[PDB]
């Protein structure tokens, strides 16, 4: 697992929208949900790449960024 910026990646597993003591991947406006609604982490304001996640989707999607322990240079998780 790498990255989980906002994308509308959802199926229905629930993970990704679970692991995460912090609450980061909520709930965005989309179009494809039941809900129209995408599990996205729009407000990260509250995060320090913690170690729960690891699960964005099967990856089928999220877009080729890369974040999760790649660059965390400025966007460690306060310096950003
Ligand atoms: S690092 Fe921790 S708080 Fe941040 S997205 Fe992953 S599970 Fe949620
Ligand atoms: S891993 Fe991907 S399908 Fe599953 S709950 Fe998160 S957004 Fe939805």
């Amino acid at each position: 697992s790498h990255s989980v910026k906002i994308y509308d990646t959802c199926i229905g597993c629930t993970q990704c929208v679970r692991a995460c003591p912090l609450d980061v991947l909520e709930m965005v406006p989309w179009d494809g949900c039941k809900a129209g609604q995408i599990a996205s982490s729009p407000r990260t304001e509250d995060c320090v790449g913690c170690k729960r996640c690891e699960t964005a989707c099967p990856t089928d999607f999220l877009s080729i960024r890369v974040y999760l322990g790649a660059e965390t240079t400025r966007s460690m998780g306060l310096a950003y």
